[PDB]
């Protein structure tokens, strides 16, 4: 049987990494395999243009941007693939939804181009959204990190969620750390029991 | 007046280096403001990433090098309308149709999906394809260098030129290298005279 593939999705802030941490742990800890994997990987050479990008320590064209992060999850794909049908949950802080997100923010950029890279991923199996008010995510915890970008941000998340081809499931982040990864350890336990017997499918295709 | 924005087109070795710079050199003698651009354009991170991956130095996945190479593309957006509205002709060897070309020669790539990534680059006044038969391309002078995955791409560019919104023109590279280049140049110089008096437009939308 194969593994899930579980995203987890929200603006910063939302408890992307404290739920994706811990999802791992609970999921391995009930005799699960499970392995967290998260965008941007950093650890690569175009994941190190993008750090650089993040930090202010480069500046690049938008476009250019937004396609080095696509290619950045396209180059894990052979990996996810070959996880996945060992029978490893992947749990992956961040995707392609995100990418679509905070590229779409800005002007000029319509959705269907944002998309387009993105085309054809590997399908995630379930999408959990970290739903919480952008002043709450602002009393928690660098480039795109002010108000007005997170709100088109969310915005553009909210198009991508009247997607119908995909499992999104609303997780109320407002909750204490607990309280929320009760709620997603809950759906990702029926995603993996579940959702799993059907071949994996591919993204926007 | 803004200056041309003109690609040379064509499978490896047609002659595009050459004519490029032969075409550059005679505009500018002819009292043109002109410069070379070419794709990949490898001083860059990217073109690092690139040209590694042309020389085998590294294996890429296909679709991170294919978005790789468009953002190769993006990276210089900002340069070619600049130069254009200053009024420099830019002579560009190879651009998105090499692009879309090589990596639809690959399994399973769709022309749509490889044409997305440059949907909206600065649009070519003039597109020129250098056409001759692949075996006289063999006899003249890296990953893609063998037959059978230049004829996919010539393929594929002949599906390009189906593309009624862009001023493609044939040429037959298969003449010496003095009755190619007055061919290419009056060409040119019919573009720079008469296709700069309408705005720079987008590709592919
Ligand atoms: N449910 C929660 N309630 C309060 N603070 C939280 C909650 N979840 C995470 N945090 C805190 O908020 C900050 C951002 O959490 P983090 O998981 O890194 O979010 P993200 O990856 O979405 O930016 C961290 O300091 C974290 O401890
Ligand atoms: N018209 C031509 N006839 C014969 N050889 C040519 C002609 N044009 C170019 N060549 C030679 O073919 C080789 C490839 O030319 P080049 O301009 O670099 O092609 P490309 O950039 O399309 O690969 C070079 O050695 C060049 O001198
Ligand atoms: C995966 C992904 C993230 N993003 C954004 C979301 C975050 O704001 C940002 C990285 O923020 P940064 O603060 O540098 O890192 P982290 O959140 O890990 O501490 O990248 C994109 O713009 N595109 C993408 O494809
Ligand atoms: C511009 C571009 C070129 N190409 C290919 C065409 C060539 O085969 C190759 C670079 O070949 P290489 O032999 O490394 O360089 P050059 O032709 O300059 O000596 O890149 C792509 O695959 N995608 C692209 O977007
Ligand atoms: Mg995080
Ligand atoms: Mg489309
Ligand atoms: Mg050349």
């Amino acid at each position: 049987r194969r593994g899930a593939l579980i995203v987890l999705e929200g603006v910063d802030r939302a408890g992307k990494s404290t739920q994706s941490r811990k999802l791992v742990e609970a999921l391995c800890a009930a005799g699960h395999r499970a392995e967290l994997l998260r965008f941007p990987e950093r650890s690569t050479e175009i994941g190190k243009l993008l750090s650089s990008y993040l930090q202010k320590k480069s500046d690049v064209e938008d476009h250019s941007v937004h396609l080095l992060f696509s290619a950045n999850r396209w180059e894990q794909v052979p990996l996810i693939k070959e996880k996945l049908s060992q029978g490893v949950t992947l749990v992956v802080d961040r995707y392609a939804f995100s990418g679509v997100a905070f590229t779409g923010a800005k002007e000029n950029f319509s959705l269907d181009w944002c998309k387009q890279p993105d085309v054809g991923l590997p399908k995630p199996d379930l999408v959990l959204f970290l739903q919480l008010q952008l002043a709450d995510a602002a009393k928690r915890g660098e480039r795109y990190e002010n108000g007005a970008f997170q709100e088109r941000a969310l915005r553009c998340f909210h198009q991508l969620m009247k997607d119908t081809t995909l499992n999104w499931k609303m997780v109320d982040a407002s909750k204490s750390i607990e309280a929320v990864h009760e709620d997603i350890r809950v759906l990702s336990e029926d995603a993996i029991a579940t959702a799993t017997e059907k071949p994996l499918g591919e993204l926007w295709k």
